[PDB]
């Protein structure tokens, strides 16, 4: 296996806030796979794919990424910037972990599988 299990997406819940969501995330070798379900999965159904070569760079966020966010989720959110369109468009993915070690692993591992590190 790999780097998978659950992170949580700024969902708009109410319509233009945005809380969190429990998505099935797999960092795949040498790829990124983003689902919603098992049932998804086993259909082969993913709902996003990124390529970790086109990572630029994996760092954890602070208090300055989200303001309604809490002190203490700010240390378990981290972020990932991967070329969309070229490079200064790049965007990025915030994913929230249940306990800070899971940041930890998860940008350490989904990070450290990547060519340009």
């Amino acid at each position: 296996s790999r780097l998978e299990g659950w992170l949580s997406l700024p969902v708009r819940n109410n319509t233009k806030k945005f809380g969190w969501v429990k998505k099935y995330v797999i960092v795949s070798s040498k790829k990124i796979l983003f689902y919603d379900s098992e049932q998804d999965k086993e259909q082969s159904n993913p709902y996003m794919v990124l390529d970790i070569d086109k990572l630029f760079h994996v760092r954890p966020v602070t208090q300055t990424d989200v303001y309604r966010a809490d002190a203490k989720e700010i240390p378990r959110i981290f972020q990932i910037l991967y070329a969309n369109e070229g490079i200064s468009s790049a965007k990025n993915l915030l994913l929230l972990a249940n306990s800070t070690e899971e940041q930890q692993k998860w940008v350490s591992r989904l990070v450290k599988k990547i060519p340009k590190k």
